């Protein structure tokens, strides 16, 4: 019945989305009860970026300093404060259309929904996974920063991404909402470059599940494999080797479709080494790996938010 | 920067969508204003679906017998209709949530966002073209007709699709909001099968252009060529076949690229005999199709909604 790279609903989201301005500086935050988390570069000029001394650049900032719109209508920051990479702006009003939400660091190879916005505003939605170099993939232009990922399970929002950051090779990084960078990058525009892409084993072995769901089998082969043996194979293809506790994680897809955890294996193994010779899986001609076993299971059942 | 299949932010839509159940078929419908839109076929049972007399069926029907349930509160059904395959359900209380809104009929190449819903609770947003054989390539389970496809141009929703039918070879077909199915499809569970589904040139060629833009240039080959020489070759590869129109809606991205359009066009068609070679362009091993000119320009440049 189809399989689609799909987003959670944005509305709850949208409804907390602000533009704050500092100096010359514009950006999106994060407007939750009487906070309003964003980047610190907000208080940084295009200078200030290769060599930022935080602190000292905070100490010329004041209440009064940061301009936080929500549509047309200005907040009033009474007391602001710098949390490891975000500051955290106190309004005098809890937004009326604050969801019920947490906080959540994810782990690499998990899965989210960002909402890119502009200017306060946002512009679409798309879902990204946390690569293993703890990169994203994602699509941000200049005032993009404070953007969110978030996860929704039933009335709860997860925020577990900020953006902040796009890399000379045009990938991004970010933070959780404690304004920890996810990965060794920072809040500066100096030398960093990502480490190697890998491909997150445990996502295309669950995204294969998905494809014999809908009906895509030409590539279920008849071998099996061990997990030692599978992986002397997933290393030289830069695959992240998989483990028991991924074993796992499939465990219920094994269990719909009938085909081991190991036989999955051994026809992604045969993929690896002779290709895909033109054919295709889910309309792709490349593996995909921005699928969690939760994000399959999700789709194929039809889970509902509200 | 980056570059993405991005959905519009979905908030909006949200607050339209009830569950619809008349005797035991449950699904989604929109309420605007003081109407409920849903798919006709709410009144068949799974008997009904081989050969439904609408008229028929409907005559056994009464405002009291559509039970529509916002969250957890019923609306009273003060009178309904048949339009078309869609049914108008007049209720008593117009939607406060109604967002600015219009009904178009998009042609084929044209792209929107579906929110999937069951229960007339969201499930999640992805982005689909109407395709050339007017089917689309979605993610729809058993519950989720009446779900919609829709564009927002700033703060004006434009709905343009609603789910009613999954076809065996399990691709999708519908309704613009007049009820009207795009294509030959019906709502009957009988012999009917998609035609052909070519490529949508013109979105193939907004997407290289997107491509060039951040950064992959390597199929940025050395000739041009002329519509007509094209054409030739997009015929065998079952591609749509390029109008001046085309050419003119790509201006804009051609005057930013300084690329001309017939030497775009020169590029694909050696990618189409020769192959990718393993190559990627933006992360994909095949030539995509459901990017419009206005997505890619949209997209590289920012805009905004709300
Ligand atoms: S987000 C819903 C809930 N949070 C949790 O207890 C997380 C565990 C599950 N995801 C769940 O039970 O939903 C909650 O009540 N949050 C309220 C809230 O706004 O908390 C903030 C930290 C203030
Ligand atoms: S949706 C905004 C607008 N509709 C239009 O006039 C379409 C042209 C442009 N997309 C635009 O000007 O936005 C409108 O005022 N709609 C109001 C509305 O709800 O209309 C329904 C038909 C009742």
């Amino acid at each position: 019945s189809g399989f689609r790279k799909m987003a959670f609903p944005s509305g709850k989201v949208e409804g907390c989305m602000v533009q704050v301005t500092c100096g010359t500086t514009t950006l999106n935050g994060l407007w939750l009860d009487d906070v309003v988390y964003c980047p610190r570069h907000v208080i940084c000029t295009s200078e200030d970026m290769l060599n930022p001394n935080y602190e000292d650049l905070l100490i010329r900032k004041s209440n009064h300093n940061f301009l936080v719109q929500a549509g047309n209508v200005q907040l009033r920051v009474i007391g602001h404060s710098m949390q490891n990479c975000v500051l955290k702006l106190k309004v005098d009003t809890a937004n009326p259309k604050t969801p019920k939400y947490k906080f959540v660091r994810i782990q690499p190879g998990q899965t989210f929904s960002v909402l890119a916005c502009y200017n306060g505003s946002p512009s679409g939605v798309y879902q990204c996974a946390m690569r293993p170099n703890f990169t994203i993939k994602g699509s941000f232009l200049n005032g993009s920063c404070g953007s969110v990922g978030f996860n929704i399970d039933y009335d709860c929002v997860s925020f577990c991404y900020m953006h902040h950051m796009e890399l000379p090779t045009g990938v991004h990084a970010g933070t959780d909402l404690e304004g920890n960078f996810y990965g060794p990058f920072v809040d500066r525009q100096t030398a960093q470059a990502a480490g190697t892409d890998t491909t997150i084993t445990v996502n295309v072995l669950a995204w294969l599940y998905a494809a014999v769901i809908n009906g895509d089998r030409w590539f279920l082969n008849r071998f099996t494999t061990t997990l030692n043996d599978f992986n002397l194979v997933a290393m030289k293809y830069n695959y992240e080797p998989l483990t028991q506790d991924h074993v796992d994680i499939l465990g219920p897809l094994s269990a719909q479709t009938g085909i081991a955890v190991l036989d999955m294996c051994a026809s992604l193994k045969e993929l690896l080494q002779n290709g895909m010779n033109g054919r295709t899986i889910l309309g792709s001609a490349l593996l995909e790996d921005e699928f969690t076993p939760f994000d399959v299971v999700r789709q194929c059942s039809g889970v509902t938010f509200q």
